[PDB]
């Protein structure tokens, strides 16, 4: 008697990740008029100040994507 | 007797991220006016301010991409 | 007897990300006016300000792509 | 009388590991209040350790704080 | 009186982890009151060990804390 | 009288490991309150050791502050 082993498995597989703002359409997107006023305020610790009409933000910390293969043959231990 | 061994794995395989803003279509994005007006104001620590009227801001910290192989043909221990 | 052993093993994979801003159409965007005025202020600590009409930031951190194989093969110890 | 063997081959593979996507905006202010210490007709026969403060503080922020601690030991006779 | 062997031999293959996407966003104001101390007439024959004050404070904010502590011990006769 | 043999021989392959995406935006603002110290007629007849101060502050923000802390002993007879 005699052997043959033919280990040829095959591997056409995607992992992928689409993540944050993606194919949007914004048309003619319109941020009103801001108007602030102010007077006398006293700011004894600390201000953290903000202002504007229209704003886009996207902050992705995900999207992390893996893959992993382990594989072998062993012949007689 | 006598023994054959093929090992011919193939790998074809995309491990792929596609993170913060793809494809989009900003079509005559407008911000407003923005007025601010300030009189007789006492900061007495820090002030941290920020005005515009129209931001696009894309952070990514993520979209972080791998991919591990490990193959082995043992023949007799 | 005889032994034959073909290791012959094949990687046409890819591993690759895209990361921050692509592909984005932005067309004829416009930032409105922008008034800041001021009159009297006191400041006695550290004052960090920003001020503009229309402005894109892209803050990329991310986007770390790695790819690891490692194989033998084991002949008789 | 016979020998004594003593064999001590201990084997660490262990690992402490920390990951972290941000660490960050932290608002910290610490305040001490007033501190008053009045002292007549004290005697000390032996050591005297004082402190007098209205504030001790730590602040500690690091970005990954781990400990591995081992003490191996052997005594004979 | 025979031989005596001892074969200290330990395996460790131990994992202490901690992953976290984000920590932040803390405010901290702690606040000690006034503190008085008045004294007379007090002996003190071996030794003083005083502190005197309104706020001890620790603030500590690892991105990851963990621990592993060990003892390996062998004590022989 | 029979030999005495021993092997100290520890394997030690650990890690003690850190990944932080960002550290930061750390606002600390400590303040030490009034310290008054009065004292009369007070005898000291051993080493005296004496700190006054309204603040003492530690601010430590490392990238890693991880700690690996090892003692290994032998010890005969």
């Amino acid at each position: 008697g005699s052997v043959q082993i033919v280990y040829k498995p095959v591997d056409l597989s995607k992992v992928t990740s689409k993540c944050g703002s993606l194919g949007n359409i914004h048309h003619k997107p319109g941020g009103g008029q801001v108007e602030v006023k102010s007077e006398k305020l006293d700011f004894k610790d600390r201000v953290q100040s903000k202002i504007g009409s229209l704003d886009n933000i996207t902050h992705v910390p995900g999207g992390g994507n893996k893959k992993i293969e382990t594989h072998k043959l062993t012949f007689r231990e």
